[PDB]
């Protein structure tokens, strides 16, 4: 309960600082060719060519049966593919006409606008069932807002903004109808319906708030700034949006870590960024949270979590492969003054020149024009401290100058997209995973619900952890780490994992600690049991070519990198193959990965283990 936005301003403040008549718009007038040419640079010929490919595009109708099919079989794409094709065509035509300015794409822009007004709804078939009737087919008497419609509305709102005058010379009824449509589909419902789930008014402990909140609020805000010219109404809308986005800010951890990982980052933190940018532009910079430390940390998480060559930290149900929109990361970094994020975005270009963002997100497409020149000039660098420590999320990243990156966590077995992974770690060498975290599989019916933890990728058994007295970690809020420390100077992470295990595990304490020096990672386990009932087992997950050249040495060679894992000789080491049937995994790891199991006949109440990993 920080309520940063409500603290920065109330409705009265708003009315005083809002900029009317779209005077906040940062792009040249459509008629201002010279300014368009300077801004566009070599985006110009590129966008013109993209536009030219759409001069005979046939606007796709979406049939009733395409919406009905979501109820019949679960099929989303039958409806979404034509929808998105139309939305991308309209977005591209907008950029091409800005680029050229000779009227050549105006007729297709007009067609696209008009057809969109004729559609009963801009809501995806998969989301329409939130409406009162609970059906997947649009109900012409009612509109809700979803991720799609919000974006559709904002795009239409921008097309109205740039092309009203040429449209009106052709026939003023087109722009009239667009204003009515955006009113019925965005403005009205946004103001009149308090109960949309992603707005999070009336939010209750236990309910979820997620990326839908800053994403939909950012799209709504644009529609208001572009289309609502009554200031009393506008101030009320904007204020409503700040109270709504305050709920998201409130729920997010202050340390800046996105515990869903980097593939939500873009539409989570990145749409919070978008929202604050639009809110700042809309108030002449007077209502801005972009200087807040927390916002900078949310941005930088993308940088710190990105190991290299596509590989990212992937605690929880998250892909080990990752990436980002470099242009967005730049604009975010510039806005919160992170040179790290700006250098990072240039590194993420992989030596390409930055061009306009295409797709269907008007705001991002337009904003990408403003940033291309500067990002093109930025020096590519992925620098960062040796240690990043997120104390509230309990994620610790530690690196050395000879290519080792370790990610470790404390936490609790009820995070978003939870894996039972209190205490785990991941090791990368020159960006390549060497001790890995499997990550996300294809969804089944067992994925949510009891039985979630019957899927192997969610079990502690298949993370880099012990089975204490042969027992794994248990799912649940109070199965958790205690006394997690990170000593940033010495690169020591340490946590007691005992409480993440159930009573059957009969453990008092188990301290799992990671130390990273310039050449090597040392893992230690120091444990006290209530009763020695079964041998403990220690597991490590890996891939490539694994060899066992003597007791207790394992060598791992993968993608050019080579390590040795030194383990206590009381342990017998075995390698189990895990043939990957699931494409969502085999597309990251290939055909198979391995669990190294370490098993003993010894049983005692007290013990410690040391393991050491170094390059060779
Ligand atoms: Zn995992």
């Amino acid at each position: 309960e920080r309520d940063m936005l409500q603290k920065a301003a109330d409705e009265t403040t708003l009315k005083n600082v809002l900029v009317m008549k779209q005077a906040w718009v940062p792009y040249p007038a459509y008629t201002d060719r010279a300014a368009w040419d300077s801004l566009m640079g070599s985006n110009k010929q590129r966008l013109i060519a993209a536009g030219e490919k759409l001069l005979d595009y046939k606007w796709q109708l979406i049939p009733a049966t395409a919406y009905l099919e979501y109820e019949r079989t679960g099929n989303r794409k039958i409806m979404e593919v034509p929808y998105d094709a139309n939305r991308q065509a309209l977005n591209t035509l907008m950029l091409a006409e800005l680029a050229e300015g000779k009227g050549r794409f105006i007729d297709q822009l007009l067609n696209g606008a008009y057809m969109s007004c004729e559609m009963n709804s801009w809501v995806l078939s998969a989301h329409l069932p939130r409406q009162s009737s609970k059906r997947s087919l649009p109900d012409f008497r009612e509109q809700i807002i979803d991720l799609g419609s919000g974006g559709y509305g904002a795009l239409m709102a921008w097309v109205h903004y740039f092309f009203r005058k040429p449209f009106d010379k052709i026939n003023p009824v087109v722009s009239l109808q667009m204003r009515k449509a955006i009113k019925e589909r965005i403005l009205d419902p946004y103001m009149n319906d308090d109960d949309m789930w992603w707005m999070a008014f009336n939010w209750q402990p236990g309910e979820i708030i997620n990326n839908w909140n800053p994403w939909c609020n950012s799209n709504a805000l644009q529609c208001f700034l572009l289309m609502e010219n009554n200031k009393d109404r506008l101030a009320k809308a904007v204020y409503r949006s700040m109270k709504s986005v305050d709920k998201f800010i409130n729920f997010v951890k202050s340390d800046g870590a996105c515990e869903e990982g980097t593939s939500y980052w873009g539409h989570a933190a990145g749409k919070l960024y978008d929202y604050l940018q639009i809110l700042s532009d809309g108030t002449g910079g007077k209502i801005s949270l972009l200087n807040e430390p927390m916002i900078r940390r949310m941005g930088e998480y993308m940088s710190r979590s990105y190991v290299g060559n596509g590989w990212v930290v992937n605690f929880a149900d998250a892909s080990a492969q990752g990436g980002g929109d470099p242009l967005l990361i730049y604009r975010f970094g510039k806005a919160v003054n992170s040179n790290e994020m700006m250098h990072f975005a240039a590194y993420l270009l992989n030596g390409r020149k930055p061009y306009a963002t295409m797709g269907n997100d008007a705001f991002r497409s337009l904003q990408s024009l403003l940033c291309c020149n500067d990002l093109a000039k930025e020096t590519p660098k992925h620098d960062m401290p040796d240690v990043t420590w997120y104390p509230e999320t309990e994620f610790c990243y530690m690196k050395n100058k000879n290519g080792m990156f370790v990610a470790a966590k404390g936490g609790f077995n009820n995070e978003s997209h939870n894996h039972n992974d209190v205490g785990t770690f991941s090791l990368y060498v020159n960006t390549i995973p060497v001790i890995l975290d499997a990550g996300v599989g294809t969804y089944t019916k067992q994925t949510f619900g009891k039985d979630r933890y019957t899927i192997w990728t969610m079990q502690s058994n298949y993370h880099n952890l012990p089975m204490i007295n042969g027992i794994p970690q248990k799912y649940g809020q109070e199965y958790k780490a205690t006394n997690t420390t990170c000593n940033e100077k010495k690169r020591v992470f340490s946590t007691d994992i005992a409480a993440a295990y159930p009573s059957e595990a009969k453990v008092k304490n188990w301290i799992r600690s990671y130390t990273l020096d310039d050449r090597k990672l040392t893992i230690t386990d120091s444990y006290t049991l209530e009763e020695a009932v079964a041998p403990n087992q220690v597991n490590f997950m890996t891939w490539g070519n694994v060899t066992f050249p003597s007791q207790g040495k394992i060598q791992i060679e993968v993608k050019g990198q080579k390590v040795e894992l030194d383990y206590p000789t009381l342990f017998k080491a075995e390698l189990e193959t895990i043939q990957l049937d699931d494409p969502r995994l085999s597309n990251v790891w290939g055909k198979e990965i391995y669990r190294i199991t370490l098993k003993t006949n010894e049983k005692k109440e007290t013990g410690n283990y040391k393991f050491v990993i170094q390059q060779i």
